């Protein structure tokens, strides 16, 4: 032994054991063989005999066979402020946003165009390629902890994948939208009603509810999705543009949309807006608009942000009906 190696070993093993208890109980998705887990738990037990100081009421072995997994929505701070978006509902407004952008920067700004998803915003933090925290927006500075619930979403990976061109960052704060596809929204409503529960009025309400469960196992059996669409605080990653950032996200395994395009001027922005006004109904989830961002990171830095919103992006919202 070495007391430092004792501690090292314990932590690692408890971490591995706790992760598997989560996969087996909270989700129904074990990733090792049913037999392999048993050795691990023995060892950890085997491990706390020698060193009884290690066994605590919070240890994977004692006091948590089956349980200890609950969400309490406690406040957690975002690394970088998570601002909301300013909206534009009319063509002049967008033109006016674009004019002002072109009074500050020139033709150097290109516009990334994405489909705005009407769901629940989620913020994930990855430390050394491992998911450590998932959070709701809250007030922009502080959100609620729903890490366990996010851990059940299929679209969200626990770990990031080692890129060739893209090395995993030391810290990555990534933002996205959590949502249901239409068919699954309906399906869940049926199931709920089948157990004498009230159904959800819309898919956004349904996703929010499904995410916010005190028992995350509930969340695991609901077909929630996620698309990433923004970055917060990052270390070890310095992308020149947002479009290029999406390439690294993809490489690492984060979910990204396939409907993003890059436009060079307002005319190009206008075509996408018009196009999706006519084609948004064909997407399988709710799109309530198009978000237009300035693609260059350095240009978004110069433009900055106000207390409530960024000045380098704007969301064009369509008529409700
Ligand atoms: C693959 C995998 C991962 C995690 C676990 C956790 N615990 C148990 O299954 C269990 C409880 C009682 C008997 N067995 C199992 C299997």
């Amino acid at each position: 032994q070495t007391a430092p190696e004792v501690l090292r070993q314990w932590q690692a093993l408890a971490e591995e054991v706790r992760e598997h208890q989560f996969r087996y109980y909270v989700r129904d998705a074990p990733i090792i063989s049913d037999a392999e887990f048993d050795e691990l738990l023995r060892r950890l037990e085997a491990l706390e005999e020698q060193h009884p100081e290690l066994r605590t009421p919070d240890s994977p072995t004692q006091l948590v066979g089956g349980a200890g997994f609950a969400t309490d929505f406690e406040p957690v701070d975002h690394l970088e402020r998570m601002l909301s978006l300013d909206n534009a509902f009319t063509a002049d407004e967008l033109a006016a946003w674009a004019g002002r952008i072109h009074a500050e920067v020139g033709d150097a700004a290109h516009y990334l165009c994405e489909l705005k998803i009407d769901g629940v915003a989620l913020s994930l933090v990855y430390r050394e390629g491992r998911l450590t925290r998932a959070s709701t927006r809250g007030d922009g500075r502080t959100g609620e902890d729903v890490t366990l619930n996010a851990r059940t979403i299929a679209d969200v990976p626990e770990r990031l994948t080692p890129g060739d061109d893209y090395p995993v960052p030391e810290v990555l704060e990534v933002r996205g939208e959590v949502f249901f596809r239409l068919d699954d929204f309906q399906a869940l409503n049926a199931s709920l009603v089948e157990e004498g529960k009230a159904p959800f009025a819309n898919p956004r309400n349904s996703a929010a509810g499904s995410l916010r469960q005190k028992d995350p196992a509930v969340t695991a059996r609901r077909r929630l999705r996620m698309i990433c669409h923004g970055l917060g605080h990052v270390e070890g990653f310095r992308p020149a543009t947002l479009h290029q950032a999406y390439l690294a996200l993809r490489a690492w395994g984060l979910p990204v949309s396939e409907h993003t395009t890059l436009a060079t001027d307002l005319a190009g922005v206008r075509e996408r807006i018009d196009y999706w006004g006519e084609h948004r109904h064909e997407v399988d989830h709710e799109i309530d608009g198009v978000v237009v961002k300035v693609d260059e990171v350095a240009l978004q830095r110069r433009l900055g942000s106000t207390s409530r919103a960024p000045r380098w992006a704007i969301a064009y919202k369509y008529p409700p009906e």
